[PDB]
């Protein structure tokens, strides 16, 4: 009944829905109700879209950031096919007309009733775009594959849609009573408190008295703060730190206002979190491990039933050479000049605002309500924790609504991590993510995985769980599609555990042949087959190809899973790598950033022929990596095996020999330039991102000639110099030991790549600052965000970074 769905949702999201109920938290219950209605209502909107609108929902166009080609076309009811010559400049429509006409005149005697499906993928060609704007077509013009498409009539598209349906009156100091605490180790105990707005201190911190390493220590000590109850900003949070003195122990935070803006009065038991001293960015909800978490007991002094003032009441209440406090005062003084003449400097203005004074806040808020929308780039900055105010938060979201689905997809990883900054469950960001998610199935797909992958983390398990639940209410059908993916990943985990055990006790070929027998069990064949890929919902993983499955004899023994589809031919032979035991968030970020470089470069004419292959954490130290087909490690090739076509007289010739064995005759020259472009992209990418520990085992090359990096795990230093491998130069110089014309064009590719990136440098800084929310160990400080200082030399001009890049480039040809 409705129980079945609840059951399925509990299984999918990784948490029983009953566990939400058992909290009897009215904030939790209001979220679920309000968001369910919101999400069910979008679902209602979806069920009645035009068939082309539904195409846009479920299969958003995959577009690239004249000269004719072969295309293969068939219809849905018949396996009869027609091969056409068309131009890369032709619209899908023209192709559909040539398809309809040749059908008409073979069955004996309208294109607007059709769309073109890519064979074996959840991808479609439609809209008024030349064919060469479609990613699948571009991937065929480079692979030399022939595009195979299927004429799908509007009637069976609608069949798909339908089957997928379902008070400033308070003078006194604000003060706390610190009653007592309880859990321990090991000396003397102190409780440091603190009033914060974001990570701006609302006032001076106050420590408690030194008390003995008693367990259940006691204080009753009233703590009064240097700020009045009427001057607490809406988003004020009180932060505690409990430590030992002759060593940190725990921290815990909370909002002084509830989620209904009612200022908090009464007793609070604060279930604390373990430590590294005050941690304002930390979550405002208590440690769920109540059986063993230290708890701090406090009392919140009553003051009368007061609510934070409504917005109406709030509202009724040389400058250039900046783009020091005397400086800070000029900006606030000249704040009207900001709005009307420097609207995008809003961030800087908000940072000089006095958040501990309600009149200053009301003034700023009044300006904020008249403030014109900002560019996406400005808005990305405003989402950071250093802009905690809810109205600012909303303004930021409002400025983000013009995000295209392509950009939103690029930034989605960061928007999700920002959720960990929120103070309340119901928030504009959550509502925005959900809306976008319900309107674009690809967003929804990855929204889900970003949330599901962290459910093992107790500080976000609740929020993320609720969000996935609401989204499931918004698509009962996608939930089942998603369950299917989790069932496959559950089986891959079981299978991987067996391989870990078996390979320690027998040989690889024995483990492999029993990996195969495990896979051939019916529950495994069923679970592992006919699923959308979590790496890319548009990629369909049909028949699992057991005989080509294997595993790496390395480390975590990751699995190699191959698929084939008898309806895709070309685009159906694909593989995924399942890895359990490594943290993959790092790799995902890095590949995201490289993909964004690829976009920035490409949307300026420069195609460095990158390979941004998929990488998706799906669970605790668990995820998928997309297999890049027809590729090999530098290591395997430089191994210079006997017998092979690439066997060389000199080690430096192995790579170039390998390429020529893969690209005979004329074909070699394109492989060389591909190697060359891709080389320059990754050299610049790895230099800017600070990816070290680069070697022949983590660099690969495609038979096309394309070089790409894998297994990143580091970046930002956690300081790296530009890398130039002599064996690469040798390929670049087409083998000749002097070839300045080929070598200097390569030096050209690097510098332009570098300068393009240097222009959108702020974008990178904004995204990485947001990423700090993720708690990756390699991105924890200002010093990390600093490293992106030099790489991009954003302090300098023109380029007066001019010549940073010489030295690093000219140093790099040490090797
Ligand atoms: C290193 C390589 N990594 C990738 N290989 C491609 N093709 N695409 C990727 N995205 C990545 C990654 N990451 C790789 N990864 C594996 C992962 C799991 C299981 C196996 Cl059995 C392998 C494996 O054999 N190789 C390998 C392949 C060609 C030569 C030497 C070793």
């Amino acid at each position: 009944v409705k129980k079945l769905i609840n059951s399925q949702i509990s299984l999918l999201i990784g948490k029983g829905l009953h566990e939400f109920d058992s909290l009897r938290d009215p904030e939790v219950n209001d979220f679920r109700t309000k968001m369910r209605q919101f999400c069910e209502e979008a679902a209602a909107h979806r069920q009645q879209l035009g068939w082309v609108e539904w195409l846009q929902y479920s299969f958003p166009l995959q577009l690239e950031p004249n000269r004719a080609l072969l295309v293969n076309v068939k219809f849905e009811g018949s396996e009869e096919s027609f091969t056409f010559q068309v131009s890369t400049k032709d619209m899908p429509l023209a192709l559909m007309a040539c398809a309809l006409r040749k059908k008409a005149t073979v069955f004996r005697q309208q294109p607007e009733e059709y769309a073109l499906q890519v064979n074996g993928r959840h991808e479609y060609l439609y809209g008024n775009y030349p064919l060469c704007h479609f990613q699948y077509i571009c991937s065929c013009l480079h692979s030399g594959l022939t595009p195979h498409l299927t004429m799908v009539h509007s009637s069976s598209i609608l069949a798909m849609r339908d089957e997928q349906s379902n008070l400033w009156s308070l003078e006194q100091p604000f003060s706390i009573e610190l009653i007592e605490g309880r859990k321990v180790n090991a000396m003397k105990l102190v409780v440091q408190a603190g009033l914060f707005h974001g990570n701006e201190m609302l006032c001076k911190t106050v420590s408690s008295s030194e008390v003995n390493v008693c367990s259940e220590p006691v204080w009753k000590q009233r703590l009064e703060f240097d700020i009045s109850v009427c001057d607490l900003p809406r988003m004020a949070r009180l932060c505690f730190a409990l430590y030992a003195v002759v060593c940190p122990i725990a921290w815990a935070n909370l909002m002084l206002f509830d989620y209904k803006d009612q200022l908090k009065t009464g007793e609070r038991c604060l279930y604390m979190w373990p430590s590294v001293l005050l941690n304002p960015a930390g979550t405002v909800r208590g440690n769920p491990n109540t059986e063993s978490a230290a708890a701090l007991v406090i009392y919140l002094p009553e003051v009368a039933p007061v609510y934070f003032p409504a917005l109406e009441k709030i509202l009724e209440l040389l400058r250039e050479i900046l783009e020091y406090e005397h400086e800070k005062d000029l900006v606030w003084k000249m704040r009207h000049e900001v709005q009307e003449h420097f609207p995008e400097a809003l961030a800087r203005l908000l940072l000089v605002t006095k958040w501990n004074k309600h009149e200053d806040v009301a003034q700023m808020l009044y300006l904020l309500c008249s403030w014109p929308e900002l560019p996406v780039l400005s808005a990305l900055e405003l989402l950071d924790f250093s802009f905690p105010d809810c109205y600012v938060g909303s303004f930021a979201i409002k400025s983000l609504r013009k995000l295209t689905d392509d950009e939103l997809f690029q930034y989605l990883l960061q928007l999700v991590q920002v959720l960990k900054y929120e103070s309340y469950l119901d928030c504009e960001l959550t509502k925005f993510l959900l809306g976008r998610a319900l309107a674009n199935r690809k967003i929804g797909h990855f929204l889900f995985w970003h949330l599901r992958s962290e459910m093992h983390v107790p500080s976000v398990a609740l929020r993320f769980g609720l969000i996935m639940e609401a989204y499931c209410r918004g698509s009962t059908h996608h939930m089942k599609v998603l369950m299917k993916q989790g069932e496959a990943l559950s089986k891959l985990k079981a299978l991987n555990d067996f391989v870990k055990v078996s390979s320690q006790k027998t040989t690889k070929p024995q483990t492999k042949e029993m990996m195969h027998m495990c896979m051939r069990q019916e529950t495994y064949m069923e679970a592992l087959s006919h699923l959308q890929s979590p790496l890319d919902p548009s990629t369909l993983l049909e028949e699992v190809c057991v005989e080509q499955c294997t595993f790496m004899d390395s480390k975590m023994k990751p699995l190699w899973i191959m698929y084939s589809s008898e309806e895709a031919g070309s685009a159906g032979n694909v593989g995924i790598i399942f890895k359990n035991g490594d943290d993959l968030r790092q790799d995902m970020l890095t590949l995201q950033m490289i993909q964004l470089m690829d976009v920035l470069w490409k949307q300026e004419g420069l195609d460095l022929r990158m390979t941004p292959y998929g990488c998706l954490p799906t669970g605790d130290r668990t995820g998928l990596i997309e297999v890049v087909l027809h590729s090999d490690t530098i290591a395997n090739i430089q191994l210079n095996k006997s017998n092979m076509a690439a066997t060389a007289a000199f080690n430096k010739d192995a790579l170039l020999n390998w390429l020529k064995s893969k690209n005979p005759g004329e074909a070699l020259d394109r492989a060389i330039e591909e190697f060359t472009l891709s080389c320059a992209g990754y050299c610049v990418a790895t230099y800017v991102l600070g990816i070290g520990d680069r070697h022949s085992d983590n660099i690969m090359i495609r038979e096309s000639g394309q070089l790409f990096h894998i297994d990143f795990g580091h970046f930002l230093g956690n300081r790296v110099p530009f890398i130039l491998t002599y064996d690469f130069v040798h390929v670049i110089q087409q083998g000749k030991t002097n070839n300045s014309e080929k070598f200097e064009r390569f030096r050209g590719y690097c510098e332009r790549a570098y300068t393009i990136l240097r222009r959108h440098g702020l974008l990178f800084l904004h995204l990485f600052a947001l990423m700090r929310a993720a708690g990756l160990p390699e991105l924890s400080c200002s010093k990390d965000i600093q490293y992106l200082k030099d790489s991009l030399a954003l302090g300098k001009t023109e380029e007066e970074a001019l010549k940073h890049f010489r030295v690093k480039f000219n140093e790099a040809l040490r090797e």
